[PDB]
């Protein structure tokens, strides 16, 4: 039948992994339903966050039925100095340096982070400004995703290095084209058997 | 003689250092005696041995005269999510899901984390599941060990990178087939000279 | 006019910002003045500094306005063991085996680590024993600091690789030259909007 996405914690007795819709305060952290968070001492999804500020605007986005390992960190824009010249933040100590205080302009950012549906994100991965994170891509424990992953391909290391991709390229396209995260959710449930078991061709013929 | 491998604080006033073996309370993971543990907070050894499960049957073997740096993490096999269709683990959250529970031929199982003797590990180091670390061999902190570690090898890294080996391939199996770590306490107490020195020539002949 | 440099929490409300010279109570650790922590959880400077032992000698130095990044460590040279012959530190657990204690002369030592003017520490780096970082630099987050670091150089990874140089070989040159972090507080203030804004010809004429 399925559990509930709004159940903050979806385990009996399991007071530390977490469903993070549910648990989400800020407007421009967007996460997918049945996603959850394996914390490490029962903190918020939203602590692992970082440098997030309202003033730069950039959004935190992930898909459905991912899974964050504990400690993930994800390093949003507010962390870049100034590069024109010096980088030393002069202005947040003010005391006739808040005049130099930058604009928006005048810093590195590079976007919003995405993360696809469907990726098991591995423990202790740092997650930096900009990247993108394909559906079905797996990043192993203690990465720092440094660039884009690519759907269905497995990842790793500081900076991050392409691994392997999980399947062809052939059967990468029909996974993307069901897009089985997608679909109402009696319809998931009657094809779980297949979705976990990878069998593409039987719902390669179901539809 | 030296210290008693079963003291848990074998330095006097050192709460953090600790002999893993006697506080092991898994059967699952067998440590030779005098590797320690130099803890961060006073934590157990076993408290960084994560994702370990009865129900996997892996274990972790460490052998004798071990340095395992503060926030060693060691990931067991349980870790690894079903790869065959989609990771995610429906069956955690039962309400109907716990019917699609997976075997243990289901899972991608790559075996023991099995660890040599006299092995120096560094600080913050992860070891991944199924990784084999040779005799003698030294772990650079931070590292990641995603790999086999040859014997007497200097690695670090993330993903683990082939560093230098320590002496030259001929000494090194003077050392792998002179074992003094499995040696009698006595034999060892009275080399440990050479031992410390590296005088393999010396202990060779003797 | 700008910050005190004697003042521990230079941002008012602000706990876990500290300038890092006037927290500084262990001699061997220099580091300038307006040089930051950005502590996760109001944790001081030196907690970050580990294995620093008087006995061997080795300094932190640290230059005038640099950010430490939260979390960054640092690795002083008490942290090598031992590499003749097995790295175990028997000495250490003593009844009987203390009387094995190497010298200086004995170890891997590798000197102190000294870091520039002006440079940016992302969260979480580690910088290992002995290493030079060049005024200007960059170390992106998560990095292990394995060599020395260029002025004005980009690097991160683990182990470190080249990024690439922040500007022109003779812009570089030109920056060291000028050392503005050197100049007089009174010069740097008037200079301050053409140090953040990267005109250094203008810097040059005034
Ligand atoms: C992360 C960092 C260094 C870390 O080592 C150490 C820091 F994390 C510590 C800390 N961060 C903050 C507070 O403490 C903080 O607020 N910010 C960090 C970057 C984003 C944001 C910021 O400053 O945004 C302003 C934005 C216009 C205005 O924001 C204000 O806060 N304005 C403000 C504050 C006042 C306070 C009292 C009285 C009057 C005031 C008037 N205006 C802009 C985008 C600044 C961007 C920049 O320099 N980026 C780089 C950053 C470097
Ligand atoms: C790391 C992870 C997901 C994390 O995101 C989130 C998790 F870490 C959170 C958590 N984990 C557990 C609880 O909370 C948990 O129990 N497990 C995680 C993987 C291994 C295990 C599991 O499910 O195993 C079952 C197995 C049949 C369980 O059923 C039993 O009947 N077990 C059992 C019976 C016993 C009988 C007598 C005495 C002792 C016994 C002990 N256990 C099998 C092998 C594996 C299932 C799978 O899908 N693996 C992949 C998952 C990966
Ligand atoms: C990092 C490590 C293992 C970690 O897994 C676990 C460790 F961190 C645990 C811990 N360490 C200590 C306590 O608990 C500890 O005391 N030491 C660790 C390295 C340095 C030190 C040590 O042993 O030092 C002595 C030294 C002669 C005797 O000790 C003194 O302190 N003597 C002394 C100090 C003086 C100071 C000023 C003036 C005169 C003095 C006279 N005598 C010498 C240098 C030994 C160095 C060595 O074997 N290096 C390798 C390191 C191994
Ligand atoms: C997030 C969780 O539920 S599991 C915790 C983290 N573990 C990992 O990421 C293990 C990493 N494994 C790998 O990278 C391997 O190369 C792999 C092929 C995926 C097995
Ligand atoms: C067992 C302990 O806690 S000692 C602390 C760990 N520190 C280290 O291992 C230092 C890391 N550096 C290295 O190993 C270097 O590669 C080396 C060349 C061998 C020196
Ligand atoms: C120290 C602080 O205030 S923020 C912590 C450090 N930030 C990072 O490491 C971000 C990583 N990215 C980079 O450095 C990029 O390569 C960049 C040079 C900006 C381009
Ligand atoms: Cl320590
Ligand atoms: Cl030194
Ligand atoms: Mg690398």
């Amino acid at each position: 039948h399925g559990p509930d996405p709004e159940n903050i914690l979806p385990i009996k007795g399991n007071r530390n992994l977490q469903f993070i819709k549910p648990t989400i305060t800020n407007e421009n952290i967007l996460v997918g339903e049945y996603s959850y968070y394996d914390s490490k001492r029962g903190e918020s999804f939203e602590d692992q966050v970082l440098y997030h500020y309202e003033v730069i605007g950039d959004k935190l986005i992930i898909g459905r039925f991912c899974s964050i390992g504990p400690g993930t960190t994800f390093i949003m824009n507010g962390a870049n100095h100034r590069m024109d010249g010096s980088t030393y933040p002069f202005h947040l100590f003010r005391m006739g340096w808040e005049k130099y205080m930058p604009s928006l302009k005048d810093l590195p950012l590079k976007g919003d982070i995405e993360i696809g549906n469907d990726v098991w994100i591995g423990r202790d991965v740092t997650i930096m400004p900009g990247v993108k994170i394909g559906d079905g891509a797996i990043i192993a424990a203690e990465a720092v995703v440094t660039k884009n992953v690519a759907p269905y391909s497995i990842v790793g290391g500081n900076p991050l290095k392409f691994i392997r991709k999980r399947f062809s390229d052939g059967v990468i396209e029909e996974w993307l084209a069901l897009q089985w995260w997608n679909l109402d959710m009696k319809i998931i449930n009657e094809n779980l058997p297949f979705i976990i078991n990878g069998d593409i061709e039987m719902l390669k013929r179901k539809r």
